[PDB]
């Protein structure tokens, strides 16, 4: 039984594909046990929570879409949390999952779920620091 | 252009409903623009909400429901929302909204929404305090 | 206020492959199956005392015929005011938001029925349900 | 008896993403589709012809611009009693149930538009498929 | 060929209110009903006959016990290639499209069995269809 | 990586009412319609160029029989990556998750064509929109 942290993407209030996002994890049975709405989020939140890609080239403009607009940060607890969730968010290639299903850019995809214990524990940290 | 309360109740988090809730008020093109997660609402913060209730006999066994699960405060933004999402919620009697697809008891019905303009700056002055 | 209603999936909801989309929308009103029997063909003396009240119809055979052309479902549903929720749900072609508003669009073959009242539950079980 | 009417899927619904949603609704009811055409951009004249009943209002032009200003389906529906069901689904946008009461929050972006009498569904399949 | 299997709506289903959720995924992939039962309270007897493969494991009792903790459906569906195709639809919790894939987070509680393979599918056949 | 890819909802769509569910699957995934034909029978002409490198198989007539039993609907779609993104979306009965996947139960009852790569696209969209 663990915990893990997802945001869910501007891209996903854009399209109105937040209900359907949250009802996917909803629908396999796991709980909400924190949450939080940003209108803009703070961009130096945004920065820690993708600092390993900082020296990537991308990693600006992915900094300016993470806060071009609303997102959530939620943090969800099940069994086999962290590695369920991952599966269920999936790729933009594999029919099933939220990307499979609904995204459709490597860049523009949705949402996002932590993919390891470490990065759970320190992904929650940033957004939930109490 | 109203901003309106909703609150999503404990019976929905239990049913999983939430996200089929939320769902149908995104669907019908309202935006969030404050929301949060409360996994035991402060009783205080419950027995303003229903102040108004605080006379009628139910008044007790409503505050025990309503802080029994966890609840949802959301502040949603729309042309004419007030009147709108109250549609939208409908009564457990008429098909096609939310209590009438969803609910079935008078005191069990999933979620709130505003009733007026100043009930409405009311509730989100109690949730939202800032 | 507890109660208890009958209810027949009409063999449209299976020419059409609406059985789940019909009982689903019975599920999310919390409602909770007590009994159920399926019938792949309803034997046409259960339909007849079934829709008695019909007898002296126009059509009182199109019914009974149609009622007997594919299998149907009898259903036994429980909850807060069951018999006339349900009734509600089931609606007609005419109001969108039920089933037979989303679903149906003819007179006769309309997916589903349901007791429109205490005495015809108690009625309309004991024929389905005879134990 | 069956009747044809004539239903247009509005730009909004492109932009909002729920064309599917909305045929899904006419569709489930036991609608078939007779006749069906894509227009990227409807022809300025057409749409005119179309809400010609309103040339006199003030919102006549909003209206027109509006409707051009994305892609548009026209489709003849076949069904008993096609034009006043299918005028019921559309409903409105304070009738929950309905394609405007579930999803449509403007008096003008509206999603859709379904022929609303024998004669006007008549007229606006000439309109749409003149070739018949 | 035509097949017939055995399906299971267990006991978390009803409680989760997912039978017609369930139910419909494989209506939906074109498997129509032949028979159908009803069960308030599975009889353990039938349950500890359905799973006897599984009788010597230590998770056999507490099986039974969640089995019989609440309603269950049985249910024979017929189709081409009906009971891999319906495995399939089954899955297990990893892996998203199925409805363990969807629905189900643990490895008991999993809503739904169907038979896996010819012989074990008419064999459950007859303890929940004696009657044939 | 804009691309274009030609589907096709054949007539098991219709007769089983999946039209709106199949393209409403395709739409979800931010596909656009660019180009699209209703047509209540398919020339029997157009169909064999659509499946001429089928010509020499046992299921070809069958197949043409099939694709003209009813109305078919082509669709020209476009988005990133579209030709193989929406190939994935129809997926094979066999693979939940796809709409073979989910709706389909036959080997040529299957509800749905899509481009299997860009050289059948180019070539596929001109047969159904030579214009
Ligand atoms: C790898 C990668 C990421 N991104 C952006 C978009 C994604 O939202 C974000 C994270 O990508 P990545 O960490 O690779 O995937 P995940 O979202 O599963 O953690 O970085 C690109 O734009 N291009 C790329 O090649
Ligand atoms: C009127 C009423 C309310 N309640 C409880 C349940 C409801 O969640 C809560 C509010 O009821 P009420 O204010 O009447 O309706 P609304 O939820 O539309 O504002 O009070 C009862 O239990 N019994 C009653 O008769
Ligand atoms: C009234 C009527 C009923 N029927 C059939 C379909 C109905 O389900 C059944 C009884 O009719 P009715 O009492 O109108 O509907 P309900 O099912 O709500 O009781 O008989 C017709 O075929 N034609 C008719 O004109
Ligand atoms: C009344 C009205 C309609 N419209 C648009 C949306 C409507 O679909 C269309 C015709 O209006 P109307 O005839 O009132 O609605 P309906 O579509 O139900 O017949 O014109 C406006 O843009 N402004 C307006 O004030
Ligand atoms: C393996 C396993 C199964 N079960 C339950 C759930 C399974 O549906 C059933 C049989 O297990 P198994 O044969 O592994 O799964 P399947 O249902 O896919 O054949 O017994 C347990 O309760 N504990 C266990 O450890
Ligand atoms: C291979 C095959 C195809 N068909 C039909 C249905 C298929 O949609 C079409 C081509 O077959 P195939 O290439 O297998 O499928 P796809 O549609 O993915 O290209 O011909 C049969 O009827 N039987 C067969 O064995
Ligand atoms: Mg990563
Ligand atoms: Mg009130
Ligand atoms: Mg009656
Ligand atoms: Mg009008
Ligand atoms: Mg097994
Ligand atoms: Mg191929």
């Amino acid at each position: 039984l663990q915990r893990t942290l997802v945001l869910i993407k501007p891209d996903a209030f854009e399209r109105s594909l937040v209900a359907e996002i949250m009802g996917r994890i909803e629908k396999k049975n796991f709980k909400i046990v924190s949450m939080k709405f940003w209108s803009k989020a703070p961009r130096n939140l945004i920065e820690q929570h993708y600092k390993e890609h900082s020296e990537q080239s991308y990693f600006n403009d992915l900094c300016d879409f993470m806060v071009s607009g609303p997102i959530i940060s939620i943090v969800y607890e099940g069994t086999d949390a962290i590695s369920k969730i991952r599966r269920l968010q999936g790729n933009i290639l594999t029919p099933g999952t939220i990307r499979g299903d609904l995204a459709n850019d490597i860049g523009e995809n949705l949402i996002h779920a932590s993919d390891s214990e470490d990065s759970a524990v320190d992904e929650i940290s940033i957004w939930f620091p109490e």
